[PDB]
Parts: structure tokens; sequence; C-alpha cells
């Protein structure tokens, strides 16, 4: 199974989350895991200067992500939606919507924000998006638990932006990784 | 793989809908299908002078739940959210989900409106309950081609005189056969 | 300006949160404050083994709504939803619905969770329904400093043991208190 | 009152539900009214090809924002979310949530799409970014019933996009529009 771990940051947050979704999902037998970026919108001068850390990974083209049997995507919350990066490439993704091509594969969603405040809204607002392309949403339910949500990884950036993930984040982030790995494995071998 | 559809239904609507979807999921090669009901709250002797439709389906109970691979379940809108029936039912499972008795068996919704406003936000709204289950969850998407590509609804008109349309129960239909693959697949 | 704080709890969480939010706007001059509960819906036996707190507060009908100004619920979290007693309750409310009744009056959510998690969804799904009422929707934005700017929250830990905060309920206070000026405003 | 209705279109149908909803806020003695859009974030080229409507209405800068008692937002449904277009815009508002510059102010949001699917979660999302500054949020209710919402006057563009809106619709638009100003009037003379 070809899983595609599909993010979006501008301060680094989202991106260690995503390496660590990576590697939760490449500990299962038979996944092949890629992690790859939307484009940065903001003119790099001003991204530059808004303190923003620049990031590395291969950005993404609407089109590939039709070749992936399961989709986790990753946007920091802005004001309680995905990032206007993200919502811009996945409003090119309408070629794929009428093909069908994103029909019945595994989506899954985490998320970054700097004090806790719509979190749960950023991570739902976005299934939302998922489920007009027919894709099988998976929340993590209570697996920390066995200042998250049941409906996906989740860390807190602070106030200033300061605080880094904690082990404990980065392990529910590798589980939701592995988990919808194991998934779809189990559903296209 | 076993197949719940759970429904809640005052005017029958909802119930209509139900027997459609377990039809659909029916058709699958390895799905065994159930179709229960939750338990009214109203006192009977006000349901029926609401003029409430009395129901045949058994009533469930909120732990039996856990036996399921796959539930389907059915609520009318009520300004936006499932209906207080459903609400008190779910209410009941704090037992589930503190065994993670529900966690990763699949989860499918579909409702019926008066005259279409809040369908969605009531399908999204009992969405959060099924993630907090750890449920994954399962939308159909452009088939819903007003429908909802959330899952299949139907339009009960104003004074609650319209019936499901052909369409309306094919998409239910469809709802239903395509859980009832997955599960069947994840599950044989 | 007429406010009523109608809540539902179980364990007194939303109780405490409740009585700072009718001080907060008992603040407010030209505001007058009520405090009524929403009917339980367990079975007194039940309710009493399963260890709920017992209240004074007398108990609102659904058809009194429409006396207020302004109305600010409070619901405990039950997987991201309101309680389904809060849901049965509103769920009787057709009869206001379709007279106009609410149209136009304002409304605030606050809510109690155990954990954290659902507390936003709790409160962003409850304004679905006070929208179909036709409700002005009074967030509380950034005052919320993890609390939520949809409205006042307090967690009330995994075992039910930790009790509303000093700045827990300094936020559900100046919920009160913003909204009551609100109402004052609008209606004198 | 000061009222600004704010937008995003590609293919006319918000613009014109944008026109509605500003002349039925004129009607309201004290309200004065004002219509801008966001930014296109595509290239005109793009733009173009996509049979994209040139939009000529003046464009707002997120500053000005702070200037209005009342903003209505219009978007059209992508996917069940704001268009990426109207979510960049509103991610460049940081500077006004930290001086806490539209708390307080009326909220209110109209909506367009293809088919019906999305419109529900496409305002109520928008309301989301809202109440993080603050705004007090205005819904419609039943004025419609007295294919809508309770949530705020919407359009359906067809499946090819060639359908126009109806008296209907531009009338729940206009009533929207009147129906804030006069809450905007009532609150800030
Ligand atoms: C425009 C904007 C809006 C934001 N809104 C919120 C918010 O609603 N709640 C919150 O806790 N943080 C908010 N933040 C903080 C961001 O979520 C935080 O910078 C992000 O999670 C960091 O992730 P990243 O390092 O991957 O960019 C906002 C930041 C910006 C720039
Ligand atoms: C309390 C209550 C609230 C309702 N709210 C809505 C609504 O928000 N939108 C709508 O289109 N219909 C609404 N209706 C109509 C119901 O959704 C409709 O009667 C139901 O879908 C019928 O399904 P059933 O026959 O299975 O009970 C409401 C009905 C009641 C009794
Ligand atoms: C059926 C049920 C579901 C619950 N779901 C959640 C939940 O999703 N998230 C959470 O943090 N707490 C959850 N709780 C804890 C309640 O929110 C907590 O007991 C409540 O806030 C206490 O408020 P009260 O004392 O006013 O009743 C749930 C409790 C019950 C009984
Ligand atoms: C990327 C994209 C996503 C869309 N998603 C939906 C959708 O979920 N539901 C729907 O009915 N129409 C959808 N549409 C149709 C648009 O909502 C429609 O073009 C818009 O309402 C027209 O408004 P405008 O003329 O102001 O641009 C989508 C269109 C695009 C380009």
């Amino acid at each position: 199974a070809k899983v595609l771990v599909l993010y979006y940051s501008m301060y680094g947050h989202i991106e260690t989350m995503a390496r660590a979704v990576a590697e939760g999902a490449s500990k299962v037998d038979g996944a092949e895991v890629v992690v790859k970026r939307v484009p940065e919108t903001m003119p790099p001068q001003l991204f530059e200067k808004a303190g923003g850390k620049t990031q590395t990974a291969p950005v993404a083209t609407p089109q590939e992500l039709a070749d992936y049997d399961a989709i986790i995507f990753g946007t920091p919350t802005r004001f309680g939606n995905m990032s206007g990066q993200m919502r811009t490439f996945l409003d090119q993704t309408g070629g794929l919507w009428a093909s069908g091509a994103l029909y019945g594969k595994l989506a899954s969603v985490f998320s970054s924000t700097g004090t806790g405040g719509g979190q749960e809204q950023t991570i739902t607002s976005t299934w939302t998006t998922l489920a007009h392309h027919g894709m099988v949403i998976v929340p993590i339910g209570y697996a920390a638990q066995e200042g998250g949500t049941p409906y996906g990884a989740t860390t807190i950036a602070g106030g200033d932006g300061s605080r880094q993930p904690s082990q404990e984040e980065l392990s529910i982030a590798r589980y939701q990784g592995e988990y919808v790995a194991g998934l779809a494995v189990k559903l296209n071998g």
C-alpha cells in the first residue's frame, strides 16, 4: 500500500509531526511511505521576514494524489480551519473529484495550534473536503488515553511558537501513521 | 462481516431509508445484516397523539453495538443535530467507549429532513460521536448525485407528506452496499 | 433585558459554571437574570446510583425560552455533542420555531469536558440548533486566554474529581457579562 | 454604521449575490455600505482559461476590516469549505486578531454551490474563523420560509455553472443584508 503524508508547515511544527507520522506508517510491513508538502503561497521575502522555517520536502502536485492508497493530511490551525496554503492546494483537486480518483481511499488528519483553540474544528472541517472526494475517514479515537483530540494527532506550538512537540505527541502521531498504513495494507495489500 | 442499521424514526421516513440501507448491505456476499431501532423516549400516549408511526423493528440496546463490524446510523434532522432519542441512546455507550469496544469498526450515517436545511450538520455532528469511539467513517461522496456527499438523505416535505423517492432510496441502498463491501474486505 | 442561563449538569460542573455565568450577567445594569435547568431524563433511581448531583435550580419548560432576550446554554460534552437531556429538551421547541419565537434573540454556549477533546464540537454543534431558531450567536473569542474562543469551558478530569478553576469561572462570568451587555444594548 | 460586504467569486455567482446583499443593507437608514473582494490568487492566464469572470470590485486589504461595524462574507463552496482565496485573505488577519480589532463586530455569511452539497459546512466552517475574532454571528434562520439554509443566503450555480440566482435567492440575500445592517445601526448608530 502506498501512503502519502501531505502537509503544510510554516514554522516547522507540522513538519516535525509529519516525520513522526511517516515513521509510524513505515513500521507497517507492505506499506510504502512518501512525505510531501503543498506549495508555499507566500512570496519568499514575506515568508523570510515572518520568520518562516524554509520547507525542503518535495512539493506535491494535485494529480499525484491519485497514486496513493491512503493520504494523511497535516495542517496547522488558521482560526479553526486548515491553512490557506492547504485550502488553495485542495481547491486544485477538481480533476480528481470529477474522475472519482480519490473515492474510497483512506484519509486522516493531524494538526497544530498555538494554544489549543480551534484544533478540533481544523480537523473536522478538513474531513468535510475529504468526504466530498469519497475518502474513508480515520480518526484516532481514545488512542492517546490508551489537551489532544480523538479526531487526529495534534501538537501545541505555544503562544510564541517556541514549544516543540513532546514525546507523547510524537508517539500519538506515530500511532496515527502506523494505524492508517495498517488499514491501507489490509485493504489494498 | 456483521452490519447493523441502527435508526430512529418518528414518522417513518428514516424507517423507509433504513430498510433500503439494509437491502443494499444484504446484496454483499459475506455480509449479515440486522435492522434495529433506538428506544422511543416519548410516552406512548404523546407519540400516538403526535401522529407518530409505530414500528416493527426490534429495539436495540446500547451494549449490543459492539457485536457488529459496521454500524450505519439513521436519524432525522432536529435543527441540524441527531434526534434526542438517538442522542440519549448514544450517551449510554460510555461502557463501550471505556473498553474500546467500537474502535476501528466502520460507521456511516443517513438522515431525513423536512425542507433540506440541516441535513449536512446532522450527519457531520453524528460523525463527531462516532470518531470519539474511534470508528472509521464512510461518507458516500459524489454518489450523492440536493443530496449530500456525507451520507444518504431524504426530503420529507414541510408537512411531512412526502415519502422517500426512488432515487433517494437507491442512494440509500448504494450506501449499505458500499459499507457492507468495506466490512467484508476488512473482516471477511 | 432578560437573560436566561439554561443548563444541563449531571455531576455539578456545568451547574457551577452556570452560576458564574449568571453572576457575570447580573453585573450588567439593566439585566435581569434567571437560572434554570433542563429536565433530567434518567429515572431518579439510576441518577442516584450513577452518583449524579441533585440540583436546586427550577426546571425550565421548552416554551418559556421565548420570554428572554438572551439565552446562555450550558451543556457537558457527550462525545462532541450536547447531552441527550439538552437535545431532548430542544427537540420540544418546534412550537417556538414555527412562530419565530426565538428569532433575533442572543444565544451563547458554555460547556464542560472530562479531558478536553470534544468541547469545541459540543459548542459549535449547539450553535447549529440556535441558528435554526434564527438566534444571534455570541462567541467569546480571545477572552478564552486549553479553552476555546467559542464559549467558556471547564475540565472535569477523567474521573470527574476536578472542579472548575478560578480562571475558568472568571471566563464564565466574562461570558455572562458580555452577553448581558449586548442584550441591554439591543433591548434596553 | 458601516457595513462591508466582502466576497470572493470566480464565475460571478457570489458577485451577483454580493450586490443583492449590499442593496439590502443600503435600505437601512444610517447604514453605509461598501462592497469589496479578496485578491484572486490564481495567475490571470489560468483564471482566463478556466473561464473565470473577471472581478472588478476594489480589492480589500486585511487592515481595513477594522473600519466596519459589520462584515458580511461571501464565498463559494470549495468541497464544504470557503475558497482558498478567502482562506488566504483571512489568514492575513493576525494583526487584527492580536489587537482585538474585530472583537464584538457583526459577522454573517452567504454562499454558492454547484449542486447543494457542502453549502451548510461552508457557512458554519466560516463562522469558526469569525468566532476566533470575537465576532457576533448572525444567521438568517427560517427567513426564506417566512434548498437553502438557516445559516446564510445561498444560490445554486448548477453542475455546469450556468444557473443564475433566482429572484427568491436574491430576495433572501437582500434580507440578509438588510437585517445585518439593521443590527449594525441598533448597536453602533
Ligand atoms: C493566521 C493565523 C491564525 C492562527 N489561528 C490560530 C488559532 O485559531 N488557534 C491557535 O491555537 N493558534 C492559531 N495560530 C497559531 C498557528 O496554528 C501555529 O503557528 C501553527 O500551529 C504552527 O504550526 P507550523 O509550525 O507547522 O506552521 C494562528 C496563526 C496564524 C499565523
Ligand atoms: C424538533 C424538530 C426539529 C426539526 N428540525 C428540522 C430542521 O432543522 N430542518 C428540516 O429540514 N426539518 C426539520 N424537522 C423535520 C424532520 O427532520 C422531519 O420531520 C424528519 O426528517 C422526518 O423523519 P422521520 O419520519 O423518520 O421521523 C424537524 C422536526 C422536529 C420534530
Ligand atoms: C456519555 C458520556 C460521554 C462523554 N464524552 C466525553 C468526551 O467526549 N470528551 C470528554 O472530554 N469528556 C466526556 N465525558 C465527560 C463529561 O463531559 C463530564 O463528565 C462532564 O463534563 C461533567 O459535567 P457535569 O458535572 O456538569 O455533568 C463524557 C461523559 C459521558 C457520561
Ligand atoms: C475546487 C472546487 C470545488 C467545488 N466543490 C463543490 C462542492 O463541494 N459542492 C458544490 O455543490 N459545488 C462545488 N463546486 C462548485 C462551486 O461551488 C461553484 O463554482 C461556485 O459556487 C460558483 O460561485 P462563483 O460563481 O461565485 O465562483 C466546486 C468548484 C470547484 C472549482
